């Protein structure tokens, strides 16, 4: 487990560019019935683009959200089909579990992403070496929102203030029947605090300069 030396070798980083002042929010677990079409809509008030990493098991059981998603200028993500922990699976299943999910949001979304972000953030080296051959590019994230916990607004909006920098991304949650009410309203209070200090919020494949297919 080296994860350092594997942003030199692979497609595969943390944060974006030190040298622009543009950070990334991300979403992952969704679609979902309660939490994806709040995000939408608060993203909507405040004029800005997230990147959701989606599951291919969720996008199956709404098919409509993940076109949602797309028709407004989002751009979506590889987040695994069933949410298995990647490090203790073989090739064959990893493959799987990428392979199947694409052409699910492929059908859906109109294209293959290029981004995935695995569950947990555990993955091995060669299936980053694989993924790197194929054409993706996989993102993790520096900023934690740890939203999951159940936590309040302020709480995590201090969290994301406190440890956002040029180039953080920012990971929350819209896991279907999660504890992220405070997640949905942080928003109202990190987006504006973030553009006071003269950030821009943009998505993954303008703060990496590559496209979101593959
Ligand atoms: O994408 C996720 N689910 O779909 C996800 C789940 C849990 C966490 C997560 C939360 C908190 C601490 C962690 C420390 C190491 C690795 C992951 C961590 C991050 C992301
Ligand atoms: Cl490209
Ligand atoms: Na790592
Ligand atoms: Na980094
Ligand atoms: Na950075
Ligand atoms: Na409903
Ligand atoms: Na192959
Ligand atoms: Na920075
Ligand atoms: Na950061």
């Amino acid at each position: 487990w080296t994860p350092f030396s594997w942003v030199e070798k692979y497609a595969y980083a943390f944060s974006g560019p030190y040298n622009k002042a543009e950070v990334a929010l991300t979403f992952d677990d969704g679609p979902d019935l309660e939490f994806t079409p709040k995000i939408l809509d608060k993203l909507k008030q405040h004029n800005v683009k997230a990147t959701f990493f989606l599951l291919g098991e969720n996008a199956e059981k709404f098919p409509n959200i993940v076109k949602r998603i797309a028709n407004e200028g989002h751009v979506i993500g590889n987040h695994t089909y069933s949410h298995p922990n990647l490090a203790k699976v073989n090739e064959d299943e990893y493959r799987n579990q990428i392979i199947k999910t694409e052409e699910i949001l492929n059908r859906l979304a109109g294209y293959a992403p290029k981004f995935i972000r695995p569950p947990y953030g555990e993955i091995l080296e060669n299936q980053l070496k694989w993924a790197t051959e194929q054409n993706f590019m996989i993102v993790q994230w520096s900023v934690d929102t740890v939203d999951w916990k159940g936590v309040s607004a302020d709480t995590i909006t201090n969290n994301v203030l406190g440890n956002s920098f040029p180039g953080s991304v920012i990971l929350q949650h819209s896991t279907p029947g999660g504890h992220l009410q405070g997640s949905v309203d942080a928003l109202d209070k990190i987006i504006p605090q973030l553009k006071t200090k003269g950030a821009r919020f943009v998505t993954l494949p303008s703060m990496f300069q590559t496209s979101k297919e593959r």
